[PDB]
């Protein structure tokens, strides 16, 4: 079953939905499964001396901790941890090999020529570890509200993290509480303190990045250290531009879904805006404004999703293409950039008229 | 009544002996961080001008001040004297400043002399003066004794809570708030809209938050690009953020004064804080972990640790803030009192260092 998934995996285009509707009664171990093949593929398994069992146990626990709400769900942190990945094995034109400190290949794909170049060869595998493993916490126990609503509000949690990221801190650092919960979830076992920590520093920064407030932060810091024309662009060997490369890519992922084709966009849509509705329900339920777009009676989802594709969503792709670090094929062609116009086109099409 | 002149006058000393305040207190010392807020408050006005009835105000501080521990450094003294500090610093005239004044305070206990002096609260509204003494109230509640890096190595539950980033000061503020919204009869800012309501907690937030010496450079290099910049025109007191950070920075100098003040003051302070040290000490050598620098009772160097603290943390500081002309003095050339007591105290302890 394992050549079976991955291969379905291989596409950027995953039919995560059709894997749900195939799993069926165990939908619920979607997340922990997907976990396993991917690091059994880049062999992080074997280059840290993973053992399986806590690996398992962890997993399951996290995936059990989220919620069955329309978006932030299992299928949501499932459909990130493949964007992270895919970005980061899959060959990209024009990028140098570095090391293709240990480093990971995915079996699933062999760079075409040395004109391609992957991201696993510039990253050592401790830091891409990360990304992965916070790519399956970035939501836990994420409960279908904004961090405006909870400030707003004045919930327990937008007063314990004082207004500042509050879902991305809770996100993090209850994931993180649950892994030292249980001896029997300790299956990073084999790398030291400084190892350890230095891990659990990289996780932590890549999920606090997923926060949209600080959208606009991440993409100006970006933009000068790749995209300047009179700097020498990124610096593999620097810790720090490594660090921002990984923010960055899973910045991506969490928004992956216009960059797809308008099938599984149309899917994450509807998930999120009914993720909206309730929350909106909710405000009216409490005498509260209803935050836009939130109002089941007034949608306004082709305003919606061109905004977000326009001034989110687009800019940060154009940033990540600019920078030569999308996958694609030899003029060049990337499949996201083409699923994000078409997408971007429709959404248009859809306002302009209506 | 009769107390009240009696206080305010002993408190317009920059020197001001505050142990000697606690020893006249004696079995009611605990309720000093209350007292001196009340007296604060009455003299800035901020109770006519925010309409704060006494009774909530007192309730809130104290339990606010009940919520410090009973520990050498961190406790409700230390909040005090941050406090007096940071009113001192944005009452007390300071030369060539520049006047403006949307309400806006001025301390009873002292007046401009001419336009050649200027005061912080001229310059900066009310509301904001009244959050930066507020979170100087607030920026060590419920302090363990216990450094950042002790919780992180711990694995604290604070720590993890907190992802390792600002741990202490974000318990600090999240607590401090908690117990605000913990009962009506605390809610004093009862006059205050949404609005208000919402800029003045985002103010002490960030006021508590700028206390963690973590991000000590950071906030040193934005103030010095910003105010000590000589192609630049300093501050520009319409600006939010440059308030904002005028603040912060008081609210730093405040919370390590002590190099600053008399030998007496800090050479008391020096007591607490390596007394707390040493008690974090003996925790770490029970635990097996490494010992934090200058905090094994058995090597103190405190000669080493006092230089260093004056040349890396508290001299930069106090130089960046006296560059950009906010530091309360008189004119001669011009005289800062602060600036003689830091010298002094660095010529002494860089003479028992060498020698
Ligand atoms: B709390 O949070 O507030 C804290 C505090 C501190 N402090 C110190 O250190 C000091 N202080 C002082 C002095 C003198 C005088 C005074 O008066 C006020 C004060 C001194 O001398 C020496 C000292 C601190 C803290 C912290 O943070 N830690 C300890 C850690 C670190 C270290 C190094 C660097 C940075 C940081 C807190
Ligand atoms: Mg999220
Ligand atoms: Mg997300
Ligand atoms: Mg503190
Ligand atoms: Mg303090």
């Amino acid at each position: 079953e394992y050549d079976s998934l991955i291969e379905k995996m291989s596409n950027w285009n995953f039919p995560i939905f059709e894997l749900v509707e195939k799993m069926g009664e165990d939908s619920g171990r979607i997340l922990s499964q997907v976990m396993y093949t991917l690091f059994q593929d880049t062999g992080l398994l074997e280059i840290f001396k993973i053992p399986t069992q806590q690996f398992m146990n962890y997993f399951r626990a996290l995936e059990n901790g989220y919620r069955d709400i329309p978006y932030h769900n299992r299928i949501h942190a499932t459909d990130v941890l493949h964007a992270v990945w895919y970005l980061t094995t899959r060959p990209v034109p024009g990028l140098q090999q570095i090391h293709n400190i240990a480093y990971i290949s995915s079996k699933s794909c062999s760079n075409p020529d040395e004109s391609y170049g992957c991201l696993s060869s510039n990253i050592p595998a401790l830091e891409l570890m990360a990304l992965y493993v916070a790519a399956a916490m970035h939501d836990y126990d994420h409960p279908g509200r904004t961090n405006e609503f909870l400030v707003a509000t004045n919930a327990p949690q937008a007063v314990l993290y004082n207004d500042r990221s509050v879902l991305e801190n809770h996100h993090a650092a209850s994931a993180w509480n649950l892994y030292l919960s249980r001896p029997e979830y300790n299956f990073l076992l084999h790398l030291d303190h400084v190892e350890f920590e230095r891990f659990r520093f990289l996780v932590i920064e890549a999920i606090l990045a997923t926060d949209l407030k600080k959208h606009f932060d991440f993409l100006a810091e970006f933009n000068a250290k790749a995209n300047d024309v009179n700097s020498n662009g990124i610096e593999w060997s620097n810790e720090n531009d490594r660090l921002l490369v990984c923010q960055v890519c899973i910045k991506l992922a969490d928004i992956n879904g216009p960059a797809k084709v308008r099938d599984l966009h149309l899917k994450w849509t509807e998930g999120i805006v009914n993720e909206f509705y309730e929350q909106g329900d909710e405000e009216a339920n409490l005498g509260l404004p209803i935050s836009p777009f939130m109002d089941r009676s007034d949608p306004q989802l082709a305003k919606l999703q061109e905004s977000f594709i326009t001034h989110i969503v687009g800019p940060l792709c154009n940033s990540y293409d600019a920078a030569g670090l999308l996958p694609g094929q030899w003029r060049i062609f990337c499949q996201l950039m083409h699923h994000l116009t078409e997408n971007h086109k429709i959404w248009k099409e859809n306002l302009y008229f209506q």
